[PDB]
């Protein structure tokens, strides 16, 4: 793992790294920002720092959320780590959209193992984000726990992405905390779902598929998805419709505990994310034991 | 003044502005965030929200400081508006470093009334940001004052502009508070500064020089000018040389009311300025009289 720039931001810094990925085949940019906590004189030997990881939307590059969230107060504030993995394998080997579209190919790996060549081939984007890059970061810095006491939280495709992490590792308690921006719920059953489940897998995508995921998942003690969404998003009748996971966990054991909140006059934008970073930090933190 | 695009963001709304502009003879992008305070019901009869006015730096437009400073929650915090002008006149019409650089021309008009053709014809932005630009928002949306209880700040090009008008402005008390972001101090002695002042005014460069200006501007009880700038800045020994404003007050009645924090490790960047925005919001909130 390379160090290719470091940033003071807060009391702690920004550290954009790159590394050669197994899981892609090809070099990986990730951003993570180590809290204040990290570069203490004191820090207890019976403590570890737990990471939340933050996991983008489409065509968002680590860069993005670091810049335009504001997660570094927040992470300061409660004594977390946060990263910010990448959105897709990237480089000049790497397959594109054949129709030169935006909400697939680079940039829009739907985090998802894609089988169908020539995807196939570097599109390994679950397997990167749950199994590869903890292990990795891991590797490189051990203070920080990457792998045990870990959040999962995401905007708009990445928000996606956790809740599906966060439910099909759920029985192994893979995550012990989950909340989305925005998030697509149902991609089996939305446009862009569709094309990046018949273009990445070609049955194969009622593993991916959230709404689908849940209704036999057994809920446990007080466990609950965190959901915030604007009713000005301009994705949120064609793409997002949140509605969806409220209407798969009626009957359900998840049933009181998926809390979409959705949000009067807000957008898409990282204007609206930043407005909810607070909320969801003292979520995260509170799941994760820092308070 | 138009209405381009609102976003909602914290309890208040971030507007994109534009507006024909008499200074400038162009059209000019204005955002304005304005706070909770804004929306409420309950807003006292005998208060007005006042304005701080953030000025950028070199190629920036007002959405750069908006998207990635996070001045928004501050504001919401301590109930003042937030105003972000442009940083020249822009348009096929308007003139352009000849050297087809970005330190000069578009994008960088130093907050300087231009007296040497071509640039005269558009380069008005001192009247822009100080005489014109207050008063339009006042017709605009007269809870609100653009005019009198007003801070100033803004980050290198920025802080220089700052620095200037709320030292120019000081004996009619034009601005309430001054702080800066990496500032350029004394553009007169500085590769960047003479090129804006040789292009833009051709002895008139005086009048525009902080470090010269301050001298003999009589200090009143206790104003100080609150300055950050990182030691990794790579614009620090060459540009910015913040040092030179402490020389300048020596055996002055500013002596001891230039307050330097030079800061370990941080950049130039926004990381930087985000990071520094909280102590300056509330340094600028007391000099309003919001605490």
């Amino acid at each position: 793992m390379k160090v290719v720039k470091e940033f003071s931001v807060c009391g702690g810094r920004l550290i954009k790294l790159s590394h050669n990925s197994n899981s892609t085949k090809t070099s990986m940019n990730v951003n993570i920002y180590l809290p204040k906590h990290y570069y203490a004189q004191d820090f207890p030997r019976n403590k570890r720092i737990p990471t939340v990881f933050y996991l983008s939307g489409l065509t968002c590059t680590p860069d993005n959320a670091s810049e335009k969230a504001f997660w570094q107060f927040q992470a300061d504030k409660y004594g977390f780590a946060i990263v910010f993995p990448d959105t897709s394998p990237r480089g000049d080997e790497v397959a594109n959209d054949p129709e030169g579209s935006w909400d697939f190919g680079q940039g829009a790996g739907f985090y998802l193992n894609a089988t169908q060549e020539p995807y196939a081939q570097h599109y390994q984007m679950y397997d990167y984000i749950h199994k590869e890059l903890p292990q990795t970061l891991d590797s490189h810095f051990n203070k920080l726990d990457f792998l045990d006491n870990v959040a999962i939280t995401g905007h708009s495709m990445g928000g996606y992405g956790a809740i599906c992490g966060y439910l099909k590792g759920y029985s192994g308690k893979r995550y012990k905390s989950c909340s989305a921006f925005a998030p697509i719920v149902n991609p089996s059953n939305v446009p862009i779902g569709q094309k990046a489940f018949k273009g990445y897998l070609g049955a194969q995508w009622e593993a991916y598929d959230p709404c689908l995921l849940i209704k036999n998942i057994r809920h446990v003690g007080d466990d609950r998805i965190l959901i915030h969404v604007g009713d000005s998003d301009p994705f949120l009748e064609e793409h997002l419709k949140p509605e969806l996971l409220l209407e798969a966990v009626k009957a359900t054991s998840w049933q009181d505990y998926v809390e979409i909140k959705k949000v009067h006059g807000f957008d898409h934008s990282y204007y609206f994310v930043s407005t909810f970073v607070p909320e969801h930090a003292e979520f995260h933190a509170r799941n994760l034991g820092l308070i």
